[PDB]
């Protein structure tokens, strides 16, 4: 299993990356980038704690321990033995804070597993290319050597306005195909942690009207020539005391251009298909929605943690104005548990037997996150009071003079003032931060409930009267069903 | 098996029971009782249909085919069993509009069943006399003559005049106990179906202060001299042609009065605990709960019928602002099923080896649907528009000069008019009727359907710093758990 | 000004209606309409009681003193008095659930005299028919005569069947035109007070592509032969004791079928223009829209008051978590009542010279109503708890044997056990009957979501970049704007 | 009329203030405060602008030129040139982002001026001074010098510990009573501003047992020895290419701590009496919660803008489901702009003849932003995704070789890409950084809103059955009103 230092000197490859204004030399120990590089070095170490070996590890079929990372659900049970790896990871590091560590996006790989024949076989212009045998390849490497590989699937806006039977940029598109390979050029927009990684997973989503040289699957190394990953600005926190979350480090989102960048045909996985685009990229993302919805079940019991820690510390706790609020976030939290639960419960196989989790459930389990999170934020920080906003920090704490006077603001009917700071300063981070916000953003545009979700609904479900809805009405209505 | 003909006649026994100003003389018979009554005569007669003998029937361990509703659930599997029996009969009768049919609280008599011998080593004032032997009497009788017995365990609302304490109040307490039995004198408020019972299932909740003689668990005959059911006004329709659901019964709520009540000793389970009362009688109502729970679900798949049936016919269904309303429809579907599922999958056994579902999170299913189900109706009756208030009756559809003016309002792009007309008269007895009202107060006449659920489950289990909840925030606020 | 017995006689004229299945001989005496009937016999009555002469009388310009439901308001001051009578009506008649009287659609012809001749003039085939005596003649016999002339504006809904172009539709449309009039053949659908009305006040509202044909604008006698009038069932209760406003009568909606009906040149105002009836018929409704909202106010008034009396009476008003939940009850009726103040204030004058109140802010008071309605219903329910359901009925308090139990069951720190069921029986009427349910319908049919609320502000209204919200936040990001 | 320059000069006084760990020299000066202050100084300097001499100046009484922050409403049309004044500086810095610019809390002064005497006359432990005299002297002071006088009225949490809730508090209390004045000891909780001010403005609001020690009201200069200011860390950012508002400054909020300091009697407004700070604290309020909502209604106003802006740019407004969306935003403008109108329209006059807004409904209006803030945040973020966070810094933009791809990824149907990145900088800044969440929750920090505001308003307002609420329901119910 790979070690943390060895995932950092990994990242000193010459790779082009800005955040922001600034020109990075080494991501993995840039003053913008290191935080954040370290936490994946510490997703690594992990896997090698003695007492975490279980959790973590399991002995694979060639008799190398490696992460459950790499570990294929059969069953239901599995699928919690994998959910269990996931959390152990989230729980550990920043309190569930990142949704783009390795095992999030690497796992999307196993989709090519499952089926690696239409890949190659539903490719256009793909002449002789054994891009078959390329999927197998880079999952043996991929695994093997415990690769960092990042999903670049997001394509800009696309003009809405002009003659989209010219499509003339952005996007990234085949400009010339030779026998050593494609040239690529354009931009991927929104990566999450594309900086980070030892390879870029290329894909693309489906869109009416999409050309078939924008067809494009693909996985490259980061420093691949031609290739700069723009970042937007890191909003890490120097002082730790202050920030115990926001100081950790900041999951870069950037824009990735593509300056006539060549891959090898050995590097690609399919293109030129806009049929086939339809619905294989779409199962890409199962896995990463399912780890959202693990995150987000997470989240929410955090949130009722921190609701309880500062309402008991304050003496709040026994108002039964406050009970009823703590109930609603307890609430918010059982009912993301019991999408996440129920779920897992009516999976399927996929064609490599792996054990899938209900996509229906699932994902308006994740609507009903993102729908609520507003709501329970806003719970929390009215429950808190000034302990997110009047934080005394430790030089004024610590004060010779004064320092008496913010112990006896802090003390409460359990005693020990610091706990009131120490709580005060994770709901700050996290709700009144800009490294806090932007954790709404992650999860906001990936889906808008009301928006995406019913046009992912009636993509694999029926939601007609036709459909499995039709029946009870109809019956009790005197209508003819089937 | 009882039939609905044998249920029919034990209901003219005497019993006294009003609705409104008139003393009924025969419940299975008068015009404002008699439906509601034959859809428990339904009830029953269904088990006999050939075509449902598996769904509904089982071979008893006395080698006795008997309803599945007296069958034990041992694992998750067996509950699908016991729920999907449930389903059966809910689909089958009223659109799954009446919660106290006999399967619905008979099986909580099985919370005695578990643990027979604490009820009458608990009580007091009781020695010598043989409760446990009562209980396994009347389970015996209530399961082989096949009998149907409502809860009546509800409590006048507390008295908050300054000087209450000093003066009785109207609720049901044991005024004289004798060799023969107990007197009991005072009311329950709030009971369903009682007037319908060969049995009233007699007991409390607790309460703080709840006196010793107030503790009280029986079984009498709804027909013992000195009881008085007192109904609300009934409010079921005449026309079944416009009113396809109202016109099927109404499912009465009852104030019961006893005037200086006997009830011999061999009829009592337990007296005079108040301490018995704080865990035991919340284990009486789990069935219920969760029975409640798989209506509720029902209740949300029939909705979203419902609102794509309508929304198909009248041709509205394309519009992005109406789709989006019917997604939400579905997730509070999948939510309400999310907390079925979730509960039957983390269930625990009890002694008597019975597998109940989690009551932590099928109870707060419960709380969302309450919480929701006005919201969620307003929906569907903005989504039908005029179809749920301007209904042309019977006579003016039929009107050889005008009916087909009728006919042309209600055609739409599916091209059947009368459709329109069947799917607005069942919106209309759902929730524009004062029998549709019925739902929403029944099972929530109290104050706050959620933090009830929430202050409930925190006597059952841990919600505060030191539970579940403060592990993973105390980590992460670097605060000591244990 | 008419009396209430001329108005009862002047309902016998051989008018159709059906209501239901039940053909009416007399709207004034019939068992099914008889008492909404004696509602606006009230509405009449009232204007005669010398104590309320100011209120609800002035003197006209010709010196007769007439109700204020003809004087126009020239200014602010003047909107208030206005909207004082209006109040006082309401206040006076069921708990201001009648939102169709006499005054709330008569005063919608105002809109004719602003400007007659527009009317005139617009028409297409009414040349020489001087339609702008006929507006004058109607609205001095309207006023003079005192009559009562309901809305007839509304079209059957918008249906693509199977060929919406080769066959015809029911909306009403001309047939034939002579010399004496025009014939009209189709139906005008979901009208409300017609079979009440002396005249009906026949109009349309612009849709796209609308023949010329349908565009009417007319007021006939509603016993104009070949007219029927096919109303809703009656919801009406039968018994005052128990139901104290739903007794009082059902405000009937109705479908109003033309069979080849005559209406004489000099009851018309406009016809066959699409153009004219994209503007004005929208005027029209400005003031129903106004009155709907004063009505709106009240009933938020209303429910304030009973959930005020209900906690106090049972002794919760007190606590913390009752005292928010009324507070919350409190905040939307200010939110209404602040939408009201705020209309009339930056109102502006018609031709006319009548000043107006703002639309903009009116409207919108109304959307904030009927998306808060359901979260007002539910709260007040939740407060009132049981005391809404389980009614006893007068014999069941009367009982003498039993009737005691009662009176200790609706005890509470307000003495006056009596009130707790006068309240409940209100709050029943009010939400938990058909009667009841019908004044959600009232307004649930009027408007798909808002896909016709921003489709009829941004077009109605600048709502655009350039528009009045475009300023600061053009200035604000350093953009454009001017 | 004070200027800026002179304003800045004026803070470099040696008050000794901590901002986090930095003691700070010079508040005008230092990098972590001085760009408030020239915030503020910004607000003296706008009153020298000769093009808004007449928006922002007046003629005093004495003939001297002054900023209309010191003029008096007598009428309504007063408070709306009063309410012009507020706006126009609001719109002029940063967006209306700062609530306690001078003219925000200077105005509370006005309390006193209402009533002197009674300051002095309710006062305990004061006897033989006079305190009135100070009020004059004071408040001429005040106007005449233009000072900047922030309030200092929040007291520690009351905790429930027990001994931290008795005499053993953080609070404020007199110490010692020397006849020169009076020596103080302990803490104000929160305060915003402080470090600002040329005074400060002491006060308390009266709680449960409050000491009459810690009842004390004064105007002392914050460079008063003794006193200091302990500011939470500051939020400005550094680069107002990418922070166009948050580089602006922050409105700092501090825990001010007095090390027995002395207090002349000539600085003394009342002292000792618990019962004095029952209702005059709430008048001291009164014009800060009026200024709140004007403010309120602005950034409700910005945000309607922001939303049509970024939805226009990016061609997302024509969508049936967007432009529902924004309609919303139009609602919540509205609906805060009526609270605003309608408190406007019901005021009364004080005894110093000053016409006051109505609070209840003000205060409303605040709740009415608090409970919605956060929702509407959410609208304004999903409706202009990734543009508040992909945003291309300076550097990228203007990149030789790349930058280009920044255009062609913020081109939208109205051109301009330049417009998309400088609308997303305004909305990160307003809600995905520090600097902005500060602005959601600086206002709510008590309690809860719709509570707290209605317990206060209960004291104002009779909100029983005998108020005005109680008339309506009251004759509906048949129960007699008084």
């Amino acid at each position: 299993m790979r070690t943390g230092k060895q995932y950092l000197e990994s990242l000193n490859d010459g790779r082009v990356v800005w955040v922001g204004n600034e020109k990075i030399d080494n991501v993995a120990t840039h003053p913008l980038t290191r935080d954040y590089a370290e936490r994946v070095a510490q997703f690594y170490d992990l896997h090698h704690r003695p007492d975490l070996q279980d959790v973590l590890t399991f002995v694979d079929a060639d008799g190398v321990r490696r992460s459950r990372q790499w570990q294929d659900p059969k069953d239901a049970a599995g699928l919690r033995v994998k959910r269990k790896y996931h959390e152990t990871i989230l729980r550990e590091i920043a309190a569930g804070s990142y949704g783009r560590l390795p095992d999030a996006h690497n796992y999307t790989f196993t989709t090519y597993a499952d089926d690696p024949e239409v890949w190659e076989k539903q490719s256009i212009g793909a002449e002789g290319r054994n891009l078959t045998q390329n999927i197998h390849n880079f999952l043996k490497l991929l695994r093997e050597k415990d690769l960092n590989c990042p999903l670049n699937f997001v394509d800009p806006q696309t003009d809405r306005s002009s003659d989209a039977a010219q499509a003339r940029s952005p996007n990234l598109r085949i400009v010339e195909k030779t026998d050593d390979g494609i040239i690529v050029n354009g931009v991927k927009a929104v990566g999450t942690g594309i900086a980070f990684g030892d390879y870029m997973h290329i894909g693309c989503l489906y869109r009416p009207g999409i050309p078939g040289e924008q067809v494009i699957f693909a996985a490259i190394p980061t420093n691949t020539p031609g290739v700069t990953v723009f970042c937007r600005e890191s909003t890490v926190k120097n002082d730790p005391a202050e920030h115990p979350l926001a100081s950790q480090g900041d999951e870069l989102d950037s824009t990735t251009v593509f300056d006539n960048v060549f891959i090898p045909w050995e590097q690609v996985f399919h293109i030129g298909n806009p049929e086939h685009a339809k619905l294989y990229p779409q199962r890409i993302f199962d896995w990463v929605h399912y780890h959202i919805l693990i995150r987000q079940v997470l989240r929410a019991e955090l949130i009722v943690g921190l609701a309880i820690l500062i309402t008991e510390h304050i003496g709040t706790s026994k108002l039964p104005t406050v009970s009823a609020r703590v109930a609603k976030l307890v609430a918010f939290h059982l009912a993301m548990q019991a999408h996440l639960i129920a779920s897992e419960e009516t999976g399927f196989h996929t064609k490599g037997g792996r054990y899938k989790p209900n996509p229906l459930i699932y994902d308006f389990g994740r609507a009903h996150f993102l729908q609520n999170q507003m709501s329970v934020m806003y719970e929390l920080l009215d429950l808190a009071g000034r302990s997110s906003l009047m934080i005394p920090s430790e030089g004024q704490w610590d004060d010779s003079q004064s320092g008496q006077w913010f112990v006896k603001l802090n003390n409460g009917p359990k005693g020990n003032p610091r706990e009131r700071v120490q709580i005060g300063r994770v709901i700050r981070d996290l709700y009144l931060t800009d490294w806090g916000g932007r954790q709404f953003m992650f999860e906001n545009f990936n889906g808008t409930p009301l928006f995406a979700v019913f046009a992912a609904t009636m993509t694999r479900d029926d939601m007609s009267a036709a459909g499995t809805y039709g029946k009870f009405a109809s019956q009790v209505c005197g209508i003819e069903f089937g």
